[PDB]
RNA sequence: GGGCAGGUGCCCGAGUGGCCAAAGGGGACGGUCUGUAAAACCGUUGGCGUAUGCCUUCGCUGGUUCGAAUCCAGCCCUGCCCACC
RNA sequence: GGGCAGGUGCCCGAGUGGCCAAAGGGGACGGUCUGUAAAACCGUUGGCGUAUGCCUUCGCUGGUUCGAAUCCAGCCCUGCCCACC
């Protein structure tokens, strides 16, 4: 067990801000399970490692005995959180969010404990649909226009002449009322959620509730190296991606992001992180990719993604990435495939596509149209352009003839770029 | 009967703006009773001649066969229309507005026809209370922040650092939704209502309705000569004030307001108004005061407050105010009292106040405390100050001794200023 | 409700009758080099099976012109400015 | 959530330890003059029945001081600036 001070110190690790920090300490001394809120608007399906930053911290709360309330923003997602936005969000239907919501519920359990005393799922439509005009008037009366416009995206858009739809100013009051509805002790979020979390405190005060602690985590940067990991930016690693693909993507995280990936996605000690960085960028990537590929290949990540877990998998810490043959089978194969492809090899397991003979012309298929039929190129023009840039291979050889007519009398291995492969064959 | 063109020309008289004017002409050619909307938030009891400006125009619509829908803003009045406001309005309870609402319903009929085919009363709580959060989101999505802040009071307050409560930006959508609820063809208002009326058009378009014509009347200036007549400014003449008081107040309208009072409150022709102004300010006041004192002494004003009506009362147009002995008894007495008081006389009918002998000190009452007991002064200090300024009279003589101890062995006539009188006497 | 400007490619954004699948910057994509990284460098960034060609393309719908992303008109939406004060 | 400034009389607003029931402007109120108007001019704009006095008074609650509208602290609310990007 932990004392309240020990609890707070553990929870602080990796956090950007706990505010008011003294209030979390005081709540931790109450000797009761705290209600820890996280909302997520399912505007697109699937969770990624950026979501894992806040969810892993919530798992830490659960391992300390506190209760997570995961709010599916089926109602709020219809609106669109303008936080950080450069322009107004497109609306979605309640049915749209609830289809995406199914993935969130299924995937959240890959990180969160699911025992009821530690976890409860809510849909904010449960209470937001019945909120009446009079109540909305009284809620919005709690803040002024000048106060609302302080939020960075409102200030910048207004000063630049970029439209702000008035309904965007109602969204924070929905999120904040959610905290009243579930009597939140703590609200989790990335740093981008800071303003809405603070409105939560204001609305709770107005409803006579203790104002929640706002618990802010730093944002994981995406694979591009600059922007926050997000679905819209197509720079993300999904929690349910096959180990093969997760391992490859983690190996390609830009080197300057390694410390934050270790701090936000693992529990390694600071000296352990420095030790991996001493070994060098590639060894450090191998350990990161092994830890997380293994953890997310499990049905649920362990309570600690630490050195002990690493060795649990069969790896040796003092090998610093050299022991490639160790580990869970799924991870070992993923790393083996990564290295085989890196050296110019073709993996043995590659997707298969059968081409109907009705596509043949003079008994063959023009190479450009063949790659579009295989799903590797969006258009024949693009296939031609990739050939001009030496981006396509046929049975391992770089294509130099954009007019090549390909013989499919036997299966052929098509390759686009570094590691997209398809074997094509014919069928009547 | 009137043609649509004749109808529009009549309705234009006195109006500041009909917009789109061509749309009113087209509605008038439809050959059906148009729904003519007026909302009024009963934030204080009683209607005044400023309200009469818009209500008389509505009466004109009714006399042309169109249907008034008078909306009591029992719900909106709880919020507070920020239009023209220098600061945020104080909220009221639904019970508060509905007590004030009783006066509005009773007094509106002094101007409006009350036959159902010409008149229907609604309370906007009828439909606004059931408006749901989702619907409010969709309503507010119809306008942006920059669009909302164009309204003069929002722009000036925001640029000056004067707070605007966010709920003030919801009010126009309530007023506008009211137009959807009753399918308004026309919305009436003073010029101060222009922005909210135009939002009405936008919301009607979004609900697939023909957008209402916005019918704007100029604001009647109050007795102070500068500000719009309003209860808050204490510069108004109430529709139900006794003829005695209405006549006196109309005689004291500043001379530069006479043309607008004739144009907005009577139907006299422009050449008739000039003819009265030629007679001089006082004659012109006598005719104005007679016309309106008579009209509002009736249970309902006539369809035309014109020269024919004037002569109907027994006055002679070519006497230009000299025939003081003519007219309804109530008006003749009011004018007689006005002139008697002007020449320093005391009227025969004056309020009576009985003072209990328990107020006596050495068998008398200090003059200052006597005026406070009579209701003429708010405090003895103020009575003393008024004596120093020669503002109080006792039995017609100007009081010069602020220490006077008044003998009440017989009734005494107290006077404050020009025309506030009270007769005081004793009782055990 | 009135005026003016604007909406363009993955994003921002230039166009300023033809030189436009479209400047410049960013991004993304391919390659060299490697470490399936970065940087640097070169290239690509509507579609079409015979191409000196065909189809589609700058908010929507039309119009003038041999030719419109560009000019005109109606309409939608936005910003600024009016109106309201 | 952090900082700074602010809330004063009917309104705006000055105060800058005592000279404060409180500058200045507006408004309102009384009077002269009249037209029960305006303008101009003079005056008034916390309360109290013996006044060289008593009571209350500058967002709320306390505090320092002989004395606080003024200085200090906690709290409420606002504006600007942070945070968020
Ligand atoms: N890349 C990220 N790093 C850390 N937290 C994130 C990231 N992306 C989303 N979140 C958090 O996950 C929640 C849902 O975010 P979103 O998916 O953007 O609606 C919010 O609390 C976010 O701050
Ligand atoms: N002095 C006035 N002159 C003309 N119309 C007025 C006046 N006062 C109020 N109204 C109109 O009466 C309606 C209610 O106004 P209010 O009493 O200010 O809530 C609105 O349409 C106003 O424009
Ligand atoms: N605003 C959060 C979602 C959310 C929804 C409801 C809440 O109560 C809290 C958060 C997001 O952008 O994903
Ligand atoms: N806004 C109007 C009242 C009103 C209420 C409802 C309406 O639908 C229209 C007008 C006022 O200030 O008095
Ligand atoms: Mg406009
Ligand atoms: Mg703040």
């Amino acid at each position: 067990g932990h004392t309240p001070e020990e609890a707070l110190a553990l929870l602080k690790r990796g956090a950007e801000e706990i505010v008011p920090e003294e209030e979390l300490l005081a709540k931790l001394k109450e000797g009761r399970p705290l209600t820890v809120k996280l909302g997520a608007d399912p505007t697109r399906p699937d969770l990624h490692l950026g979501h894992a930053v806040v969810l892993r911290k919530m798992r830490q709360f659960q391992e300390l005995g506190h209760k997570v309330v995961l709010i599916i923003g089926d109602f709020t997602g219809m609106i669109g959180d303008p936080s950080g936005r450069s322009k107004t969000r497109p609306p979605l239907t309640l049915e749209e969010t609830r289809e995406n919501a199914k993935t969130y519920v299924a995937q959240a359990g890959k990180i969160l404990r699911q025992e009821p005393h530690l976890f409860e799922l809510r849909y904010n439509s449960e209470w937001l649909e019945g909120l009446t005009f009079k109540e909305v008037v009284r809620l919005t009366s709690l803040m002024t226009v000048a106060q609302m416009l302080e939020r960075e995206d409102f200030k910048k858009r207004y000063e630049a002449g970029i439209p702000i739809s008035l309904h965007e100013l109602l969204y924070p009051f929905a999120q904040a009322y959610d905290s009243v509805a579930i009597r939140a002790d703590v609200e989790m979020g990335g740093t981008d959620q800071r303003f809405n979390l603070l409105v939560g405190r204001e609305v709770q005060r107005a409803y006579g509730q203790s104002p929640q602690v706002c618990f802010l985590m730093p944002l994981l940067v995406g694979l591009d190296g600059r922007e926050k990991m997000s679905k819209s930016l197509d720079n993300y690693i999904g929690l349910t991606e096959p180990p093969e693909a997760m391992f490859k993507k983690l190996m390609r995280v830009p080197d300057p992001l390694l410390p934050s990936y270790f701090r936000l996605l693992t529990d390694l000690e600071e000296e352990e992180i420095e030790a991996l960085l001493k070994a060098g960028p590639v060894p450090a990537h191998r350990v990161l990719a092994r830890l997380l590929t293994a953890a997310y290949a499990l049905p649920q990540i362990p309570p600690r993604i630490d050195r002990a877990f690493y060795e649990s998998l069969g790896y040796a810490w003092e090998a610093f990435g050299r022991d490639k043959e160790a580990g869970p089978e799924e991870v070992r194969r993923a790393e083996a495939r990564y290295d085989e492809v890196a050296k110019g090899g073709i993996p043995e397991e590659i997707p298969e596509v059968t081409i109907p003979a009705s596509e043949l012309k003079e008994g063959r298929i023009w190479v450009a149209r063949l790659f579009t039929l295989a799903g590797l190129t969006p258009s024949n023009a693009e296939a031609r352009r990739l050939i001009q840039n030496r981006g396509l291979r046929l049975d391992g050889e770089v294509l130099t003839d954009p007019m090549l007519q390909v013989d499919l009398s036997r299966p052929r291995i098509l390759q686009r770029g570094k590691d997209r492969f398809v074997r094509v064959r014919l069928s009547d």
